[PDB]
């Protein structure tokens, strides 16, 4: 429909340049013919999501690397994609002009850009904030008779919210996670440092906090807003920490455990909201699978938790089968789903990196990562950041997918946004992951999906130099054959006659 503007800063590859006059953006989507497919490839090089179509072919000779289609052999269904709706992301965006505004939330959520159903909305105030405010600082109001939305989410965030959704086609499943509790429901009363609520679940202090996630739920719906998934809270590692220098509010697993058994899980199921599902950890992988041990065997929180969030730091090397295949091993019927990931947090890179490809690469590879290990969806973190990688009241600054530059009313969308996209425009809610076998051993890291309504998706990420001519084998349908060129990534669409 309109293509990429590029522009370089210095850095491996280029972003793509959008204003109030212009925005890269694809046509409406439509399939290619049946006995056609459609292949979307992006490179370091500096393409941006180009469409080409080619044959599937009745026949294939030579001993390439054939990828054959497993269509049968069925894992996990997939939930979707998208990013945080921080107060952060919000101000940026909201500093664009109005036309500006309208092309960055089209290129999220509309189906001329990469189709995100997934927004993650912090509960009252975070890092990605510029004031420290909870919805209840009037203290010992435990009734929360004076609970109450500030400007932050009346006037930033939930508008934007209600924008997003209607230019959405997909439906958008919203995702609530606290950072902090009031401070006088916490052991040091203080939104950060080390502390706890206070007390014990069952009580009063645990009670309250359960009761402020009803009214949380209860306000939103007031604004006619509702919510797909509630975490039990942001990062419960964190508040443990001496000195941790933003809002948190500490849980041990076991803390965790008989918070969602005594006060969440009931309170919640008593509530109007009791169709919003619950999410334990929302945590780094490492804790597990020792934190799904701890909450999952005790069969009275087990009965209130639907699923475990994970946060992905990019930055940081972890072991994924020993966290999240012991986890869907132990327990197969608890989805897993990565609710927060992000890149350029180390003090000592350049949180925003204009144009860079390995952070794009790094983006594809771990949601790669994550659909291979079982995991359901994908939720990066601030959906637009400024240049500095901000604003954050702590100086945490990260990357984002789309840097806004107001001095320019100009925002930038970076190789990260396209990495994403490659998997958010191209499998729809409830598609459901299916196996794909490598003839050879390869450099190549790939997926293979079925939508609800049969057909192909096959993304294919690059990260070696040397271009890998192969071929994918659908074994109802034929051979598509083509070529993965050094450092690109690729989507493969078709329909599957049977
Ligand atoms: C928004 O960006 C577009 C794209 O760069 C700008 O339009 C370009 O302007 C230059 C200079 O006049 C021309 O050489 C290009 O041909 C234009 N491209 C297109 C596609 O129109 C546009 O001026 C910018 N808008 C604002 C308000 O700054
Ligand atoms: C495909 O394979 C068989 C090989 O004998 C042949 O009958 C057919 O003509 C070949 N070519 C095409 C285009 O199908
Ligand atoms: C359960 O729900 C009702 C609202 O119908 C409320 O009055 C009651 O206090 C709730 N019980 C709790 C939170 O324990
Ligand atoms: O993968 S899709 O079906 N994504 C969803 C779209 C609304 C139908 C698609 C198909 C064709 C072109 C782009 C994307
Ligand atoms: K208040
Ligand atoms: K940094």
């Amino acid at each position: 429909a309109r293509p990429c503007i590029p522009k370089s800063f210095g850095y491996s590859s280029v972003v793509c340049v959008c204003n109030a006059t212009y925005c890269d953006s694809f046509d409406p989507p439509t399939f290619p013919a049946l006995g056609t497919f459609s292949r979307y490839e992006s490179t370091r090089s500096g393409r941006r999501m180009e469409l080409s179509m080619g044959p599937i072919q009745a026949n294939h000779t030579g001993t390439g690397l054939l990828l054959t289609l497993q269509p049968e052999q069925k894992f996990q269904k997939v939930k979707g994609f998208g990013g945080a709706m921080t107060d952060a992301a919000a101000l940026n965006i909201l500093a664009l002009s109005p036309p500006a505004q309208n092309l960055l939330l089209k290129s999220y959520f509309s189906e001329e850009g990469i189709g995100y159903n997934i927004i993650r909305v912090p509960m009252a105030s975070c890092d990605f904030s510029i004031r420290t405010y909870t919805y209840a600082d009037t203290p010992d109001d435990f009734q929360l008779h004076n609970f109450s939305l500030p400007e932050e989410d009346t006037k930033l965030k939930i508008p934007l919210i209600h924008r997003a959704l209607q230019l959405a086609q997909r439906p958008v499943s919203l995702l609530a996670s606290p950072w902090t509790s009031p401070t006088w429901l916490k052991t040091n009363g203080a939104v950060n440092g080390k502390g706890s609520l206070k007390g014990q679940p069952g009580d009063i202090y645990h009670q309250t906090w359960a009761r402020y996630f009803v009214k949380f739920l209860d306000a939103y719906a007031e604004h006619k807003l509702q919510f797909w998934a509630v975490t039990a809270e942001n990062e419960p590692s964190a508040g443990l920490l001496s000195g941790y220098p933003f809002q948190c509010l500490g849980f041990t697993p076991e803390h965790q455990r008989d918070f969602i058994a005594r006060d969440l899980g009931p309170t919640l199921a008593n509530s109007t909201h009791h169709n919003v599902r619950l999410l334990m950890l929302d945590d780094q992988r490492l804790l597990l699978p020792h934190w799904a041990k701890v909450v999952l065997t005790d069969p009275e929180a087990a009965k209130y938790v639907h699923g475990i969030a994970v946060h992905w730091y990019l930055d940081f090397l972890a072991p994924a089968k020993a966290t999240l295949g012991e986890t869907h091993r132990l327990f197969p019927n608890t989805m897993l789903f990565a609710s927060e990931a992000c890149v350029g947090s180390k003090f000592w890179e350049q949180s925003v990196r204009l144009g860079s490809w390995d952070r794009g690469m790094q983006y594809s590879h771990s949601i790669i990562t994550n659909l291979l290990y079982h995991v359901v969806g994908w939720t990066d973190w601030n959906l637009a950041l400024n240049p500095e990688g901000g604003p954050n009241w702590v100086r945490n600054f990260v990357d984002s997918p789309i840097i806004v530059d107001i001095t320019k009313d100009t925002f930038y969308k970076q190789p990260m946004f396209y990495h994403l996209g490659h998997f958010s425009k191209f499998i729809p809610e409830g598609s459901q992951r299916v196996g794909l076998v490598a003839s050879q051993k390869n450099d190549l890291d790939a997926v293979a999906l079925m939508h609800p309504d049969g057909s192909a998706v096959v993304v294919v990420l690059n990260r070696s130099s040397k271009d890998v001519p192969l071929t994918i084998k659908d074994p109802a349908v034929g051979f598509l054959e083509t070529i993965s060129p050094g450092y690109s990534i690729h989507t493969y669409l078709w329909r599957r006659q049977h």
